[PDB]
């Protein structure tokens, strides 16, 4: 398979629970359950990495692992997301138009890698404006979007970023830019908030690897109560809610060179014309960490940046 061209073993920094450091009865909980899944017919997904991201979101409860990975299976069948991918591509000119459109409104890219060599994500709030942005796309789309991005993320994002990193890597570091949003609209969208956090909880599980969240208004601490009970105390544990000294914590996370300018770092788009709204840049770029899996589409068509 593919797994065979990049690293299956995080790096020996990496807790128990998580492939190539298992205690004894780990090992063998996940031995008995990719035997559970195997006799339940399944075929695909059941590698060290996805079986113990499952297990390790259910605590190494066997059947609980296996009832979640079966949901996931479930969810993944009906929503469409073992062919989301393909499925895009065979639309790709109408998406690509309406992507574009939405991303100038509210940019999300990912700009080369953290400390670690997870992939850096990077999210604007600050130019939403609701009203404007219903009339262009829907929640249920910005959904699939995220559901896209999944997968793009395991496809083409996590063997690139292994292969350079030398082990392998599962998570990101997300960077959520909420500067210039009023308190109020996060507020209003608690809904779309709750619906992108159970995919995430429910699907995704051990995705998220750091999460900072920066340029917040006043009083948002107060929203943010709100949006923790949809959230495990895990996940809460990797939510970092920065103050005005973002960028020196950001900098301990991320290579000077790899943040923006705007963010603390020195990073600048090669064409400083080009917007950062329309870029996808990082290891899954370079031809030299690129395999089998063949190289990520370009999710802002003419437009993508990548350099
Ligand atoms: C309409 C625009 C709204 C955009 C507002 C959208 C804001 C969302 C921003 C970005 C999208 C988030 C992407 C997340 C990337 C990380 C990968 C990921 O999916 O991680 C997953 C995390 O799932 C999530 O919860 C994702 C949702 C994150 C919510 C972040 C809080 C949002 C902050 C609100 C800001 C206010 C918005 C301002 C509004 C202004 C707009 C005018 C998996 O977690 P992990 O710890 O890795 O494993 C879990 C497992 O899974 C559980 O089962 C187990 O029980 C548990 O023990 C663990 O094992």
């Amino acid at each position: 398979s593919i797994l065979d061209t990049y690293p299956q073993i995080c790096s020996p920094n990496a807790l128990p629970g998580t492939p190539g450091n298992l205690t004894k009865e780990q090992e063998e909980a996940l031995l008995q359950f990719r035997s559970i899944l195997l006799e339940k017919n399944y075929k695909e997904r059941l590698d060290d990495s996805t079986l113990l991201r499952f297990l390790r979101a259910r605590k190494f409860d066997i059947n609980a692992s296996v009832e979640m990975f079966v949901e996931t299976e479930r969810w993944r069948e009906e929503y469409g997301a073992n062919t989301i991918i393909e499925d895009y591509e065979n639309n790709k000119e109408a998406e690509d138009k309406e992507r574009i459109k939405l991303a100038k409104m509210y940019p999300q890219y990912y700009h080369h890698v953290d400390k670690d060599g997870r992939p850096l994500y990077f999210e604007e709030l600050g130019g939403i404006n609701l009203k404007k942005m219903y009339k262009i796309t829907t929640e249920k789309q910005m959904l699939r979007n995220l559901v896209k991005e999944y997968e793009l993320f395991a496809t083409y994002r996590v063997p690139a970023c292994s292969r350079r990193a030398g082990y392998l890597i599962e998570t990101s570091c997300t960077v959520l830019d909420l500067k210039g949003i009023s308190l109020s609209n996060a507020y209003h969208v608690l809904s779309y908030i709750k619906d992108v956090a159970d995919i995430s909880q429910n699907y995704y599980p051990e995705r998220m690897g750091k999460f900072y969240i920066i340029h917040s208004p006043f009083g948002f601490s107060t929203m943010f109560k709100m949006v923790k009970p949809f959230l495990d105390p895990v996940t809460v544990s990797k939510i970092f809610i920065l103050g005005s000294s973002y960028k020196k914590e950001l900098l301990k996370q991320i290579p000077i060179e790899n943040l923006p300018v705007k963010y603390g770092g020195t990073s600048v788009l090669h064409n400083p014309n080009d917007k950062f709204y329309y870029s996808d840049i990082g290891p899954w770029r370079d031809p030299r960490y690129i395999g089998p899996e063949g190289e990520i589409p370009n999710i802002f068509g003419k437009f993508t940046v990548t350099s």
